[PDB]
């Protein structure tokens, strides 16, 4: 079955380490663009609040058929028309993911191993037998519910305990953004369950991003170093379908989904980790990277410069 590709480096720095993202970043450098991705725990006492509006946070998620590119080897009756359209808020959408899990393994979701889930999530996006259908709130803007993180204006109230939240600099909402040049820029937020997934990317213009998971299951992560890149895009056009070999990075990255071990049978490094809630994840400059959501949880992204 899945073979896990070797761990990611983990960073728990001190709170003199922890005054500066990008001076933590700058040094910790040497040894995390060799990964590609690398996980960051904050001191135990960092703990945000969850500050997003959640009685009026509602979404349509989308739907994510985990075996599309398998089945492309007589189409459907009425494809394209498979899954009803759902909209939740966070609460229903937790009550669908829970059950969606929990009746899937046949036992509470907090009890299933993390590597049975990763080991099934690669059974069914290969598999021709059984269709599995799952939903992904991503790429909701935090322009429309909020931050997960407390920021300072008129939209909602922040508490003295919340001020130091606010003002942090790994508050991703105060992360530098504006690249140097001669002369949606914001947060995204990704609500996941169960086997909900990101495909095999590079982030615009290169760009680093970090990444955090406010709460809930974890998030299991792949990485590639930014010196394989070619060598992962070489086995992709090789592998790929057919019918999209031809396309644009930026549009095949929409349709990157390849087993790790495939990748590192090509002698593609691969490393993984899973991400568990207070815990951020950054990526280096054209490090590729894919994963899945081990169950219901809440993370918020954003690309950074340097
Ligand atoms: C900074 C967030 N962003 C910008 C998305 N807009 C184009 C909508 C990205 O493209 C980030 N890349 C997608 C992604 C998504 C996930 C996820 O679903 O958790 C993990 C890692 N990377
Ligand atoms: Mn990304």
């Amino acid at each position: 079955e899945f073979v896990p590709p070797p761990e990611c480096p983990v960073f728990e720095p001190s709170w003199e380490e922890f005054t500066d993202p990008l001076s933590f970043i700058g040094r910790i450098r040497p040894l995390a663009e060799k990964t590609g991705i690398c996980k960051i725990r904050p001191p135990k006492d960092w703990q945000p609040p969850f500050a997003c509006e959640v009685k009026s946070f509602r979404f349509t998620p989308r739907v994510q058929r985990l075996n599309e590119l398998e089945a492309m080897t007589r189409p459907r009756e009425a494809f394209g028309f498979e899954q009803a359209v759902r909209e939740y808020t966070l609460q229903s959408f937790g009550e669908m993911a829970d059950n969606f899990k929990s009746d899937y393994f046949n036992m509470p979701v907090h009890m299933v191993p993390t590597e049975l889930v990763e080991k099934e999530f690669w059974r069914l996006v290969s598999s021709i037998e059984e269709d599995v259908i799952v939903e992904y709130g991503a790429d909701i803007s935090s322009k429309d519910f909020g931050s997960g993180f407390p920021v300072k204006d008129g939209r909602r109230k922040i508490l003295p305990e919340e001020e130091e939240y606010a003002l942090s600099g790994w508050n991703l909402n105060n992360m530098p953004v504006l690249e140097q040049s001669v002369l949606m820029k914001v947060p995204w937020l990704y609500v996941g369950m169960c086997f909900s997934s990101f495909c095999w990317h590079i982030e615009d213009h290169w760009s680093y991003s970090i990444n955090y998971l406010h709460w809930g299951e974890p998030k299991t992560w792949y990485g590639v170093p930014s010196h394989a890149a070619e060598q992962l895009e070489e086995v992709m056009r090789e592998l790929a379908p057919e019918l999209f070999e031809s396309q644009p990075d930026l549009l095949h990255q929409l349709v990157t989904i390849m087993n790790p071990n495939v990748l590192m049978e090509h002698g593609v490094p691969v490393y993984r980790t899973n991400q568990c809630a207070g815990e951020f994840v950054v990526t280096f400059p054209r490090a590729y990277h894919s994963g899945f959501n081990q169950g219901y949880n809440f993370a918020e992204a954003v690309n950074f410069c340097t």
